[PDB]
Parts: structure tokens; C-alpha cells; sequence
């Protein structure tokens, strides 16, 4: 598949993060997020440190490459305690009937399995003992338009299968992030709106 250029490999030639906290973020249920940046596309990063300031004083921004090496580029991994969010920012590639099958250059089956591999080795090697409670994709068109089948479905299943019990959002539509760190998605007509619920499906055991 030849889709939109990726940038994956070695954690250590990625472009750093400026990270401007907001100040309209209000609450989150989540005590702790680690915003999971999976490429290297300025686009990207650029989402992955609008997110980081809607919740800036809980909030890590991890780079993780295609040999599993990481590197924190925001917050203090060390604060991170109680229900825990993660969000993956990349681009959804290589469509097909059920929408893209790939984000950041990963099918869901190798995403799963990078990302038990990221817990085991992110949680041994800041001292911590916590897992996601929930994975926001935030990426295009990684489920069905129906919501039945996609990404999304095989990501949920094959995190179980890797040991990691999740909910997933996961969005059906094209997906910005504003400097407020804010989703917003496309409607029918081809416009970027906010909160539209056609677009999101979160799903769970
Ligand atoms: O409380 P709001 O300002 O309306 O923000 C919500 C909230 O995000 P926060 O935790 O940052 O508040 C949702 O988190 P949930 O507790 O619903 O999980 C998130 O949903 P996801 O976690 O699935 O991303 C949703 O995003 P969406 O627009 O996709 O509904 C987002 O709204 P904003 O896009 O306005 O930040
Ligand atoms: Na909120």
C-alpha cells in the first residue's frame, strides 16, 4: 500500500515538542494520560502536544519508534497514578472496505503487541505499576463506517489477547486536533465539527 509518507524508525531523529498548557481544558476523568505519538510526521506531533495541553499538569508525551525504543518529550512520567488514559496520535493508512487497516505503519494485531511491550518496559524503567483503563485513537477512519468492524475491533481484541484489558475510541471520519488540544471530525456534508457522535463509537467488554 502506498499511502501517505512514514516516518517510524529511530526514536532519536524525531523532531522534539513545545507543549503550551491551555487554560479552557476544564476536568478529566482520567487522573493520569500518556499521549503515545507512534510517527514522526510533523502533523503529529503537532496533535500529539495540542492534546498534552488541554491536560497539561497530567499529562505524558511518549515518542515510541519501530524498534520499541521511547523517549518521554513531555511531562513527569513519575506523577502518572490512579485511572490512566492513553492516546495514540498517528495517521490511519491503506483503506479498504471496513476503513484504514494500519496506524503509524502497524496493523492492530502489531500495535497491540508493541504497546504490551511499551507497558512492560515504560513501567520497569520509570518505577511504576499502572496500565490504561482506556486507548483514545487518535487517528482517521480506523473503524467501519456501521462501527462493526475495522482497526478498532481487531485492536480491542488483540490488546486482550497481549494482556491488557481495554476500552477503545476509536473515530469512523477524519480527525483534526485544534491548538485547544480539541477532536473534531468531518460530517456528511464535508465540514469539520465537534462532538459528532456518528463519527465515534468507544467500545468495550
Ligand atoms: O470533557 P470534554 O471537554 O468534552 O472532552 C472530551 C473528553 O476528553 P477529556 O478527558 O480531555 O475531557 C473525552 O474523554 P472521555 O472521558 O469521553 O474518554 C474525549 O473522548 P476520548 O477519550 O474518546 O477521546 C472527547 O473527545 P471527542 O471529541 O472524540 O469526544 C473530548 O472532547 P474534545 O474533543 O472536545 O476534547
Ligand atoms: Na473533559
Amino acid at each position: 500500500a502506498d499511502g501517505k509518507i512514514l516516518h517510524n524508525q529511530n526514536v532519536n531523529s524525531w523532531g522534539p515538542i513545545t507543549v503550551t498548557p491551555t487554560t479552557d481544558g476544564g476536568e478529566t476523568r482520567f487522573d493520569g494520560q500518556i499521549i503515545v505519538q507512534m510517527e514522526n510526521d510533523p502533523v503529529v506531533a503537532k496533535a500529539a502536544a495540542n492534546l498534552a495541553g488541554k491536560h497539561a499538569e497530567s499529562s505524558v508525551v511518549v515518542q515510541l519508534d519501530s524498534d520499541g525504543n521511547y523517549r518521554v518529550v513531555y511531562g513527569d512520567p513519575s506523577k502518572l497514578d490512579g485511572k490512566l488514559r492513553w492516546q495514540l496520535v498517528g495517521h490511519g493508512r491503506d483503506h479498504s472496505e471496513t476503513n484504514n487497516t494500519r496506524l503509524s505503519g502497524y496493523s492492530a494485531d502489531e500495535l497491540a503487541v508493541k504497546l504490551a511491550k511499551f507497558q512492560q518496559s515504560f513501567n520497569q524503567a520509570e518505577n511504576i505499576n499502572n496500565k490504561p483503563d482506556h486507548i483514545s485513537i487518535v487517528g482517521c477512519s480506523l473503524v467501519s463506517d456501521d462501527k462493526q468492524k475495522g482497526f478498532g475491533h481487531q485492536f480491542i481484541n488483540a490488546m486482550d489477547a497481549n494482556g491488557l484489558r481495554v476500552d477503545v475510541s476509536v473515530r469512523s471520519s477524519e480527525l483534526a486536533v485544534d491548538e485547544a488540544g480539541r477532536k473534531h471530525t468531518k460530517d456528511a456534508n464535508g465540514d469539520w465539527v465537534q462532538k459528532a457522535e456518528n463519527n465515534k463509537v468507544s467500545l468495550s467488554w
